[PDB]
């Protein structure tokens, strides 16, 4: 019981400061994959609810740490109407200020890392009605929220167009997708967007997959 043991300890409320040696432990064990993300959340949940503010704070550093350092798998575990429910309540019942903040900050957050994701769309909705009722966020840092940004896909190499196979040749040229990178015709990849996902904020060519992909994403 590795990852239990470990998180009793990061959450010990005789723990004078947080520990974070055993909450880049507990990132391994998910990462590799000894630690089922479901069973870990659900886990340091038990803990962020705990009667004392210090374990309570402690626990929402364990869940900051994981969401930021494990991945999907973990994000798709707090970016959810239960935890923002669960959230908004917890909030709603804290008088430490730390603790407040702290997941005043998380949603925060979260919310700007999962923008642009349907499924995530709570997350948004949830720090929005909170700025609409008043809750005053700590300032916004850009940095706090680059953990879900992937790089853009390398080009592919062909002799003709990947969706309708027109051969290329010094009249049919060729053009890149830059959400999938792969080669196409002009015709079939007339289409410009962002990519928020790969750092992409200028208007880019893109295929029309990807484009309405990317089109009902925003
Ligand atoms: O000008 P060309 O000699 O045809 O060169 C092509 C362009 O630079 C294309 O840019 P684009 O995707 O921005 O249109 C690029 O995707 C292709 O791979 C190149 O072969
Ligand atoms: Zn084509
Ligand atoms: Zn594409």
């Amino acid at each position: 019981g590795t990852f239990e043991r470990l998180l009793d300890k990061a959450t010990s409320q005789l723990l004078l400061e947080t520990d974070w040696e055993s909450i880049l432990q507990i990132c391994d064990l998910i990462r590799q994959g000894d630690t089922q993300a479901k069973y870990a959340v659900n886990s340091i949940k038990k803990k962020v609810n705990d009667k004392n503010p210090h374990v309570a704070l402690y626990a929402l550093e364990v869940m900051e740490s994981v969401v930021k350092n494990c991945g999907q798998t973990v994000h798709d575990e707090v970016a959810n109407k239960q935890t923002m429910e669960e959230l908004k309540d917890l909030l709603k019942r804290q008088v430490e200020v730390n603790v407040r903040n702290k997941i005043l900050y998380l949603i925060q957050a979260w919310a700007h890392a999962f923008r642009n994701e349907p499924k995530y769309k709570v997350v948004q909705d949830t720090y929005q009605i909170m700025k609409v009722e008043g809750h005053v966020f700590p300032e916004f840092k850009e940095s706090d929220a680059m953990f879900a940004a992937e790089r853009a896909p390398d080009w592919v190499d062909a002799e003709e167009c990947h969706r309708c196979r027109v051969q290329f040749g010094v009249m049919t040229r060729k053009h890149h997708c830059r959400a999938c990178g792969q080669i196409f015709c002009g015709k079939c990849s007339s289409k410009y967007s962002t990519i928020p996902k790969f750092g992409i904020e200028k208007e880019v060519r893109v295929c029309e997959p990807c484009y309405e992909q990317l089109n009902r994403k925003a």
